[PDB]
């Protein structure tokens, strides 16, 4: 009777998270000599956004890797990752995650019996709708789908737009029948879930990030025999390295496919347009500073590094 272990997520197989979870499966089975069988369930086939945390708590799923925007019901510290324009680029996000404060966040939910094993990457968020979004004013009066995050809701409220919380699996349909006008996501997600086919203008804003925390039930994980836990720990580290190697290329490749399709128009901001977007979104920070903790915010800010000039 081999031990069945299930890994659930909401994205497609051909994605930074999807490819990493498949690597994890392959390696955990190898390193346990077949004693463990990993079943991977992509595209919300087993659980989606709304239920995966509960599934982990009850033992219906062993591994998940939610966006870092989806934890504000469990802690008020991880929501630091949602502050718009906090990180200039993916390199700053990774430096922050690797430092003391970023690594501390993996343990931020231990009192609720959740444990983060690793961070996985996706990429930078782009914004889209059915009209060009070149300046923040263009967003006024539009409905935007958002992940279930208080800071993302405030971010759109601040643009005098209307956020709407929806589960990832429901976004395409919402955009397709017009119950929402726009959204923010990474190129990888925008291509693989076909948002580009129902959004005619996408702006390369790079105004936030979608990255992930690999989460387990702490009690379950810590109760495993030393030999099984080491095997799976080895598999996880190696899957995390695949994720770090493929995330960038997969997003670049997605962007190109969207562009080549002709179905959407990709817009590039200029310095003055971008600077405007920054000003229009920064007040959100002051609203959440006390809840997050200024020091954590300052450490994130400091993770940015710009070459001279
Ligand atoms: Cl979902
Ligand atoms: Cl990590």
């Amino acid at each position: 009777q081999p031990i069945v272990v299930k890994f659930s997520h909401v994205v497609a197989d051909n994605t930074p998270k999807g490819q990493a979870a498949i690597k994890f499966k392959e390696l955990a089975e190898k390193y346990t000599n077949g004693k463990v069988k990993v079943e991977v369930y992509p595209n919300s086939q087993l659980f989606g956004d709304a239920k995966e945390m509960e599934a982990v708590a009850l033992g219906d799923v062993q591994f998940i890797a939610p966006s870092l925007s989806k934890f504000d019901k469990f802690t008020k510290q991880i929501q630091v990752f949602d502050l718009p324009f906090l990180f200039n680029d993916i390199a700053a996000v990774d430096r922050f995650q690797a430092g003391k404060q970023g690594q501390a966040l993996l343990r931020s939910m231990e009192s609720k019996n959740f444990l983060g094993l690793a961070y996985w990457h996706n990429g930078m968020k782009q914004i889209s709708a059915n009209r060009p979004l070149l300046k923040p004013e263009d967003a006024k009066g539009l409905k935007f789908r958002i992940q279930a995050s208080d800071i993302l809701a405030a971010q759109f409220q601040g643009l005098n737009a209307t956020p709407q919380k929806l589960a990832f699996s429901e976004v395409y349909q919402a955009l397709q029948v017009g119950t929402v006008d726009g959204q923010e996501n990474t190129w990888s997600n925008i291509f693989s879930q076909k948002f580009y086919e129902v959004q005619k203008d996408i702006t390369e804003s790079d105004h936030g990030v979608i990255d992930y925390m690999v989460v387990v039930n702490a009690k379950w994980w810590n109760g495993l025999s030393k030999d099984l836990q080491d095997a799976m720990k080895k598999a996880m580290d190696e899957a995390t390295k695949v994720n770090n190697d493929v995330a960038g290329k997969l997003n670049d490749e997605a962007k190109q496919k969207i562009a080549s399709s002709g179905a959407s128009k990709i817009h590039q901001l200029t310095p003055e347009q971008r600077k405007q977007w920054v000003e229009a979104m920064k007040p959100v920070w002051a609203k959440f500073e006390s809840a997050i903790g200024k020091d954590l915010i300052d450490a994130a800010v400091a993770s940015n590094d710009t070459k001279t000039n």
